[PDB]
Order: structure tokens, then sequence, then C-alpha cells
């Protein structure tokens, strides 16, 4: 799945 | 998996 | 997972 958004 | 998208 | 977006 996609990655967690960035900060 | 693809990365996150921006913050 | 893929890694996390960019800032």
């Amino acid at each position: 799945p996609p990655g967690p958004p960035g900060p």
C-alpha cells in the first residue's frame, strides 16, 4: 500500500 | 508500495 | 507500505 502523508 | 502524498 | 510522502 502507499506510504503515509509527509509532515 | 508507492510513496505517500505530500503533507 | 511505501515511504512517507514529502513535506
